[PDB]
């Protein structure tokens, strides 16, 4: 049983550290266990579609409260899937500006923290990497721009549309 937990807005914070139920906002993706829970990653409901990475659920369905939400695109390549609903995320990082990674950690509460991505060069091309580490099931947190738009996902890279 995989279930997903609201887990706050998706905002920009102006103060923030320097270096089927489908309603808006960051989730925590969830699978149950006898003795409890546990955070497998970490997803983005947006325009009624929910945006998480392929290695947290392999395409496994999602129970949201009551309902139930179904795989709808998935690509094990880019590591990401959506539900009920094409990718929606289509906003990009200029290439030079700071971002604020949306963490939400296992066990912990939300946060968000302002960094510089350092530019990674492969043969696609240059992309935007987030040097921070979190621990297991942070996977999927959300990566904002100046306008809390989602420019990308926590462990995956940023693309670079400047």
């Amino acid at each position: 049983d995989m279930y997903i937990e609201r887990a706050g807005d998706i905002t920009w914070e102006k103060d923030a550290e320097v270096t089927g139920e489908t309603t808006d906002g960051v989730y925590r993706v969830m699978t149950r266990r006898l003795l409890g829970s546990t955070q497998v990653g970490v997803g983005v409901m947006q325009e009624g579609v929910f945006h998480t990475m392929w290695h947290v659920t392999k395409g496994s369905a999602l129970r949201s409260g009551e309902g139930r939400l179904d795989p709808y695109w998935g690509d094990v390549k880019q590591d990401l899937v959506s539900y009920c609903g094409p990718w929606k995320l289509d906003a990009a990082w200029d290439g030079h500006s700071e971002v604020q990674l949306l963490a939400v950690p296992p066990g912990e509460r939300a946060r968000n923290i302002q960094t510089l991505p350092g530019i990674f060069k492969t043969k696609d091309g240059d992309i935007g990497a987030v040097a921070l580490d979190y621990p297991a099931g942070t996977s999927g947190s959300p990566i904002l721009d100046k306008c809390g738009r989602v420019i990308g996902l926590y462990g995956n890279g940023v693309v670079i549309k400047n």
